């Protein structure tokens, strides 16, 4: 750490704090995350070879004094701040589509390598002046495990107690983020696990064996769950055109096995006219 000078605290990640910092030697500006099981070290090390233009580059891992520091490339701003800054007018559809397309590319890459994120949210989606958006904190959840942790983007199978979830959990989270960018309001803003689950049920309808075979046998499934009817997507995300709504619905399928994959999503008609606009960023 003697090689880094902290510039500012840019966030309180789930496991550890994140700082903007400068390399005292190279002068390089980076994002420094201060998080130790040997398994953790090895898992983190694999993440170092997981390089892709839509994944925040992990530059180095520093393990000193039973302490763990992760050095990442520094991005200009996070998606949450950009969304808040665009709340009055909303992010232009072309930019929303570009961002969704790039994130699906990033997920396709990670998923092809059997690595999933597990905790996607606006706060860990980072953007730059060039129009790129990248996934951060990727694979860390599987490595490690007083601000409240947001449940807004958690897939239903996780909420229902599935112990071995799949890459589908990331698609669900990205779908929730996609909706939020479009409507400028969180899709499922639950403040507890049951409230998160019921908010999902109230919108997509309480799941049953018809739409999700095996759901009634899930660890936390209760026959006593209220039975809400499903709502039309035209009501859930009005601004989104039919192509977008079709894609969103496949990203929010209850059954993880029926949920669209990142690779298949990339071939969806919605992206026929995708472009790469540049955002208006106030740094
Ligand atoms: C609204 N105000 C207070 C700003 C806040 O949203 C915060 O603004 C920023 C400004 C710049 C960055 N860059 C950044 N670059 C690389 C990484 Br790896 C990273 N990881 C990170 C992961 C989780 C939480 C916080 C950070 N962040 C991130 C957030």
């Amino acid at each position: 750490m003697e090689n880094f000078q902290k510039v500012e605290k840019i966030g309180e990640g789930t496991y550890g704090v994140v700082y903007k910092a400068r390399n005292k030697l190279t002068g390089e500006v980076v994002a420094l995350k201060k998080i130790v099981p040997s398994t953790a070290i090895r898992e983190i090390s694999l993440l170092k070879e997981l390089n892709h233009p839509n994944i925040v580059k992990l530059l180095d891992v520093i393990h000193t004094e039973n302490k763990l520091y992760l050095v990442f490339e520094f991005l200009h701003q996070d998606l949450k701040k950009f969304m808040d800054a665009s709340a009055l007018t909303g992010i232009p559809l072309p930019l929303i589509k570009s961002y969704l397309f790039q994130l699906l590319q990033g997920l396709a890459f990670c998923h092809s390598h059997r690595v999933l994120h597990r905790d996607l949210k606006p706060q860990n989606l980072l953007i730059n002046t060039e129009g790129a958006i990248k996934l951060a904190d990727f694979g860390l959840a599987r490595a490690f495990g007083h601000e409240v942790v947001t449940l807004w983007y958690r897939a239903p199978e996780i909420l229902l107690g599935c112990k071995y979830y799949s890459t589908a959990v990331d698609i669900w989270s990205l779908g929730c983020i996609f909706a939020e960018m479009v409507t400028r309001r969180a899709l499922f803003p639950g403040d507890s696990e049951i409230d998160q689950l019921f908010r999902i049920f109230r919108t997509l309808g309480t799941p049953d064996e018809v739409v999700w075979p095996g759901v009634t046998s899930m660890p936390d499934y209760k026959p006593s769950f209220p039975k809400w009817a499903r709502q039309d997507f035209s009501k859930v995300v009005p601004p989104l055109d039919e192509d977008g709504r079709s894609l969103l619905s496949q990203m929010l399928h209850y059954d993880p096995n029926k949920r669209i994959s990142a690779k298949a999503a990339l071939a969806h008609p919605f992206f026929q006219d995708v472009t790469k606009p540049v955002p208006h960023l106030r740094l």
